[PDB]
C-alpha cells in the first residue's frame, strides 16, 4: 500500500515534534504528506522542493472536508501514518475515520503517533485522581469501538479515552512527563496498560540532526539566526514569560499589560519581592496572542532583549537554547522545563483561583507531584505590590 503521512496539530508542541519527523525524513521529496498545523507555515522555498505535499485547514480541532479532496487524489490503496495531538486526538481523527468509512476498500490506518499538547493533558488527568482508572480504560475501549464502527463520539471519560488508541491501531505516545505516569499512584493501571506504547518526548532529536537539517528545522519553526545569536551570549540569562487574555475589552487588556509590567519589575528591580539579583541579562518572551500586551512591555520596560512572541517557547527545549532562569505567568511551557531553571511561576485570578488557592488546583499539584516546583515558587498575581 502507499503510505500517506498526516501531520495534524492545532497547537504548538505536537507540531514541533511533527516538524522534526518531517525534517528527519526530508530527503524523501515525493512521500505524500498532508500538513494540518495551524500555528506553523512551511516556507514556500521549502514547499517547492517537494512533490505530493498538501496542506489542510483545521477548524474546531479537526481537518476540514478539504481533506477529502486531497485524499481523492490518491485512488489506490492507501495506508495512513497519522501524527496527532493527544488532547484533541478524538476530534482530529474524526474526518479521517469518516473518509475511511466511504472507502473501506482501499483506506486503512497504518499507525498513530500522538504527542502531548502540554500541561493540559496532565491537568486533565489530575481531575481523574478519584476514579477507578482500570474501569475507565475498559469503558473507554468499548466506547472507542462504537466510535470506530458508527462514526459517533460518546465517551464517559473523554480524558482516559485519549489513551486507549492501542485497542484499535498501532500507536506510539510521546509524553512530556513520563514521570507523572510512573509516579501518580491512581494512574498505575494506565501505566501498565500503555505497556511499551509510550516514550518520553524526543527533546534531543535536534542534536542528532545533520548540520543542514538543523538549519532546515529552525526555518520550519520560525527561529532565525538573529534570535539564536541573542540566546547564545556568554552571560547569565533570565527569560520573563508573558501571558494573554481572551477578553477583547481594551480596558481589560490594558490592565493585563500594566500588571505584567509590574510583575516584570518584581523580578528585575531590587525592591521587588521576586528579585533575582544584578547578574542576569533579561529577555522578554511575550505570549503569541499578547498583541498590544507584548508591545506594552517592550515600550515601557528597559534593559530587556525581546524574543519574537510568535515563536513557540518550547522550541528552546527542542533546540537546547534554554536560559539559566525562567520566570513569569503560569503557562504550558513550564511543564517542560528543568527544575533548576525555574525562578518563580505566577498565577492569575479566575474562577477557581481567588487566592494562592492553597495550591488546590491541578496545575500546581502536578508540578509539585513531579517536584518541578515547591510551594515557595508559587505566586498569586494579586498578592504582588504595585511598584
Ligand atoms: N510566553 C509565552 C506563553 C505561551 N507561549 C506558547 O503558547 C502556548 C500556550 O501557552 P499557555 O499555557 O500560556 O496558553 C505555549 O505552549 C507556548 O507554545 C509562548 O511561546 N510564550
Amino acid at each position: 500500500m502507499k503510505t500517506i503521512t498526516l501531520y495534524l496539530d492545532p497547537a504548538s508542541l505536537p507540531a514541533l515534534n511533527q516538524l522534526m519527523d518531517f525534517t528527519q525524513n526530508n530527503e524523501d521529496k515525493t512521500h505524500p504528506r498532508i500538513f494540518g498545523l495551524s500555528r506553523f507555515k512551511i516556507p514556500d522555498n521549502i514547499i517547492t522542493q517537494y512533490q505530493n505535499i498538501h496542506f489542510v485547514e483545521l477548524k474546531d480541532n479537526r481537518p476540514t472536508e478539504a481533506l477529502f479532496t486531497i485524499l481523492d487524489q490518491y485512488p489506490g490503496n492507501i495506508e495512513l501514518n497519522i501524527h496527532l495531538n493527544i488532547a484533541h486526538s478524538v476530534q482530529l481523527i474524526r474526518p479521517i475515520l469518516a473518509y475511511r468509512f466511504k472507502h473501506l476498500d482501499r483506506v486503512s490506518i497504518q499507525q498513530l503517533n500522538l504527542y502531548d499538547n502540554g500541561s493540559m493533558e496532565y491537568v486533565d488527568l489530575e481531575k481523574e485522581e478519584n476514579k477507578d482508572i482500570s474501569a475507565e480504560i475498559k469503558q473507554a475501549e468499548k466506547q472507542l469501538s462504537h466510535y470506530l464502527l458508527t462514526g459517533k463520539i460518546k465517551f464517559d471519560n473523554p480524558t482516559i479515552a485519549r489513551y486507549v488508541w492501542q485497542s484499535a491501531f498501532p500507536v506510539k505516545y510521546h509524553f512530556l512527563s513520563t514521570d507523572y505516569f510512573e509516579k501518580a499512584e491512581f494512574l498505575q493501571p494506565l501505566k501498565e496498560y500503555l505497556a511499551e506504547n509510550y516514550q518520553k518526548m524526543d527533546w534531543t532529536a535536534y542534536q542528532q540532526l545533520t548540520p543542514e537539517q538543523q538549519a532546515f528545522y529552525l526555518t520550519l519553526v520560525g527561529f532565525n539566526d538573529e534570535v539564536k545569536q541573542s540566546l547564545e551570549v556568554q552571560q547569565a540569562k533570565f527569560i520573563f514569560t508573558g501571558t494573554t487574555t481572551w477578553e477583547g475589552n481594551t480596558d481589560v487588556r490594558e490592565y493585563y499589560a500594566q500588571q505584567q509590567l509590574n510583575l516584570l519589575n518584581h523580578f528585575t528591580q531590587a525592591e521587588g519581592d521576586l528579585f533575582i539579583g544584578d547578574h542576569y541579562k533579561i529577555y522578554f518572551k511575550g505570549h503569541p496572542r499578547g498583541g498590544e500586551i507584548n508591545d506594552y512591555i517592550l515600550n515601557n520596560a528597559k534593559n530587556i532583549t525581546n524574543i519574537p512572541a510568535n515563536i513557540s517557547f518550547e522550541v528552546l527545549m527542542m533546540t537546547g537554547l534554554l536560559p539559566d532562569k525562567v520566570g513569569g505567568v503560569a503557562s504550558s511551557l513550564y511543564f517542560s522545563l528543568p527544575k533548576e531553571k525555574i525562578s518563580h511561576i505566577i498565577f492569575t485570578s479566575n474562577k477557581q483561583v481567588k487566592s494562592k488557592d492553597a495550591l488546590n488546583n491541578p496545575y500546581v499539584k502536578v508540578m509539585r507531584r513531579l517536584g518541578i516546583i515547591d510551594e515557595s515558587q508559587v505566586i498569586f498575581w494579586d498578592s504582588l505590590k504595585q511598584l
